[PDB]
């Protein structure tokens, strides 16, 4: 009935840590053109959304919509089961109660095959991304990582600013303050190092550190981070998949 294999097991494994970390029941929307997957903290601060599309699987076959309910911390132990390398397949049957999920190894020697019982999580879907957001800009995500470590060390929130050809970061708690200044430029080799910058309103936006931190752990996902911001609205954090995305948004800091 639904059958999706991953070349890698990595891939799964690290969607997962996007999510688990600010959430633990979660359902997986499987339907013919993919999975999609919605949640949000307790807080209503942040939702996280992924969307996987078919092309990011190496196989991919989805009969008939259907939705797996699933515990985040039950889903991650057993995903400590298998290694970044092996393929990882998602199996179903409609109106299930319960998945399974395929290790293989090709040595060779392995395949392994679990069992998690699905449970049944209230959901209630948003839409809450805005047509067109002040300012939208990317970076790479190693380097969004080490300005957010770096800053979440003396503030408890920090700051993002946007004017013309500046973005700026600043932590100023009680212990100190730094201030990164980056601005956009494009370097050959490569320019996935280069930095895009495009402004319509400046934005002035604060944000809580310890978010920014889960946001950054799906830096493993992709080189490259968005982010979108709107002087009324929540921020749009993005990791592109080879196929669809994995987004936060986070509300700035009223």
């Amino acid at each position: 009935m639904l059958e999706a294999k991953f070349e890698e097991a990595s891939l799964f494994k690290r969607i997962i840590d996007g999510f688990k970390d600010c959430v633990q029941l979660v359902n997986f929307q499987c339907k013919e053109d993919g999975i999609i997957a919605q949640a949000v903290d307790d807080s209503r601060v942040l939702l996280v959304s992924l969307e996987i599309g078919v092309e990011a699987f190496q196989e991919y076959r989805c009969d008939h919509p259907v939705t797996l309910g699933m515990d985040l911390t039950s889903l991650s132990k057993i995903l400590r089961c298998g290694n970044n390398t092996d393929t990882l397949t998602l199996i179903a049957d409609n109106t299930p109660d319960s998945i399974i999920l395929l290790f293989e190894d090709t040595k060779k020697d392995r395949i392994a095959e679990y069992s998690l019982k699905l449970m049944d999580i209230d959901a209630d879907f948003l839409k809450i991304e805005e047509l067109q957001y002040d300012s939208t800009l990317s970076l790479p995500s190693s380097e969004f990582s080490k300005i957010v470590r770096d800053l979440s060390q003396l503030s408890d929130s920090i700051n993002i600013m946007i004017t013309k050809e500046t973005i700026k970061f600043v932590a100023d708690g009680d212990i100190g303050s730094s201030s990164v200044i980056i601005k956009p430029f494009v370097d050959m080799e490569h320019p996935e190092t280069s930095i895009k910058l495009e402004m319509d309103q400046p934005v002035d936006l604060t944000f809580g550190a310890k978010y920014l931190l889960d946001i950054i752990k799906g830096s493993s996902l992709s080189d490259r981070v968005g982010i979108r911001l709107s002087s009324e609205a929540p921020a749009l954090f993005q990791f592109d998949l080879k196929s669809g995305f994995l987004q936060f948004f986070l509300a700035p800091k009223f």
